[PDB]
Parts: structure tokens; sequence; C-alpha cells
């Protein structure tokens, strides 16, 4: 049978190869469930004499098959999407002579989540973290998410921790470890018995194992929630078990963060519709924010 040749499944381009002995490691930048990211210098990575600052991502030692496969999966994705201001810029990989190193544009402020909590105790509006800044990050992630979707991709792990921030208040989406290309169906079904970011997951994906374009929309909602609560954990104190699953199904949702404006809560909520086909598309979120 016939398939849309999936760009993110394609064997790998050796044009990204950058010799690892030209890299050097500084302090650790973060670590999620999949990889470890470390700060670095890449000598001669763009200009023959660069000394560029970068983020290098690599498997954590004693990583499993899943972690392994995923790191390659995001090399391949990052590759396919290419430069776009709001996605994380891929600049290289090292696959030869040591562990897979995935080289990324360094974002100097880190994950919104962490950034939010360092600057929560300093939040104001009209000017330091702004309300305009929070709006600005809402716009930029929706903008970037609307871009993935046009490129037939679903992130599958949109969360505050997987959004980076660089200098011009410019935000970059990262962690394409769970991202898949959806052109073939849309309804992408999770095969593995997986270990997933459940509190960011739309009910249809939890219960019926189906992710769609409008299921990143759900997570983007939990992310507007993270954004405007100045970095709170979703459903704080709430373990993921039957009590949590049941409150999602029966349709219960989080309240407005004390710092969210009415229209942003309104978007979140429509992002949280039980009916997948009632949620707005990021394209519509984008335009919903540009009226603010
Ligand atoms: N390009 C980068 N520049 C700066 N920090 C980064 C970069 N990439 C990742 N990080 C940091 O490392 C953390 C883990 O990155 P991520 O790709 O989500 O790894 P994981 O798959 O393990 O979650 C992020 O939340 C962020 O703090
Ligand atoms: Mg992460």
């Amino acid at each position: 049978n016939y398939v849309y040749i999936d760009p993110t499944q394609l064997p790998y381009d050796h044009k990204w190869e950058f010799p690892r002995n030209r890299l050097s490691f500084g302090k650790t930048l973060g670590a999620g469930a999949f990889g470890k990211v470390v700060e670095a210098t890449a000598y001669g990575l763009i200009k023959s004499d660069a000394a560029m600052t970068v983020a290098v991502k690599m498997l954590k030692p004693s990583a499993h098959l899943t972690e392994r496969e995923a790191l390659m999966s995001e090399l391949k994705v990052l590759s396919y999407l290419g430069n776009h201001m709001n996605i994380v810029n891929l600049l290289g990989a090292c696959t030869i002579g040591g562990p897979t190193l995935v080289i990324t544009e360094y974002c100097c402020y880190g994950d919104l989540l962490n950034f939010l909590r360092r600057k929560r105790d300093s939040f104001i509006c009209s000017k330091a973290l702004d309300l305009e800044d929070l709006l600005s990050f809402s716009y930029q992630v929706a903008k970037g998410m609307a871009f993935l979707a046009s490129k037939n991709c679903i992130h599958r792990d949109l969360a505050a921790r997987n959004i980076l921030l660089t200098h011009g208040r410019i935000t970059k989406i990262c962690d394409f470890g769970l991202a898949r290309d959806i052109k073939n169906d849309s309804n992408y079904v999770v095969k593995g018995n997986a270990r997933l970011p459940v509190k960011w997951m739309a009910p249809e994906s939890i219960f019926n194992c189906v992710y769609t374009f409008e299921s990143d929309v759900w997570s983007y909602g939990i992310f507007l929630w993270e954004l405007f609560s100045l970095g709170s954990s979703p459903y704080p104190g709430m373990p993921v078990d039957s009590k949590f699953y049941k409150m999602i199904k029966e349709g219960f949702r989080m309240l407005s963060p004390e710092h969210a404006p009415a229209e942003m809560y309104d978007i979140m909520k429509t992002c949280w519709d039980a009916d997948p086909l009632k949620r707005p598309t990021f394209k519509q979120i984008v335009q919903l924010i540009e009226k603010q």
C-alpha cells in the first residue's frame, strides 16, 4: 500500500555532521525524560573560526531503547522543519565516534517554565517580566505551533518546560522527542505502552490513544495555564490516577490563573473542549492573540 514519504522517518543527512572534538561542554542546561542538554562551544561551526555558544543534546547514560530512538527522531524532525524563528534551530549533530550529539542554537534564558519561576516574584504589568511579555510568549508559541501543523507535524509534548527563550523576548519550541508526522492519517495512535506527559494530554489521547492536530491544541492550553500562573504545575498536588482521569472525562478544568486576562482564559477553555472538533486551530489562536 501507498504512503506519503515521511520526511522525519528518512535515514539521516550527513550534512549536519560536526566533529565532536570541536565541541566543548560547559554547565548542564536541563534534562527532561528523554535527553540531557548541556551548554557548549562549537569551534568553527558556522564561520570557519566561530567559537559559537550552543546547546548540545545527548542521551543520558544508561538510557533505554525509547530514549535512544527518540533522540534520533528529533534530529530527523528538527532537520525537516529547518529554521523558523519560533522553533529551536538545529545546527548540527555528531553521530560518529561517540554518542549521538544533537547540536542546537543556544537559548540563553532556558525553558519558560524555569524562567517563569525565577521571575514570578517580580511580575508586574506595563513595565522584569511583563503581562505584554506573557502575551508575547502566547503569540509566539501559537505562531510556531501553527507552523508545525502546516508542516504536518504534531509536537506531542508542548509544555512550558519545552519552550525556550532567547534574547529579543523571542521564544523557541524544543523537545521533538515525541513529535510525529501526521500526513498519512492524522489520527496517530500510540503503540508502545509509553510513559507520556499525561497532565498535558487531551482526553482523546489518554483514553482512545489518538493524537491529532487539535490535540497539541489541548496541550497549548495547559501551557497558557502554565504561562499565566507564572509557572505553576498543572493540577498541583494532584496525582495521576483514576481520580484525575475521571475529572478530565466528566469535563472539569482548571480555573483562570490570577494573572491571566479574560481572553486568554477563554482561549485555554476552548482549547480544553472535550469535543476535539470544537477546539480552535493554532491558526485561529494566532489571530485570537493578535487582537490583544
Ligand atoms: N537549545 C537549548 N538552549 C537552551 N536550553 C535548552 C536547549 N534545549 C534544551 N534546553 C534545556 O534543557 C531542558 C531539556 O530539554 P529538552 O529538549 O526538552 O530535553 P528532554 O527531551 O529531556 O525534555 C529544557 O527544558 C531546557 O531547559
Ligand atoms: Mg523537556
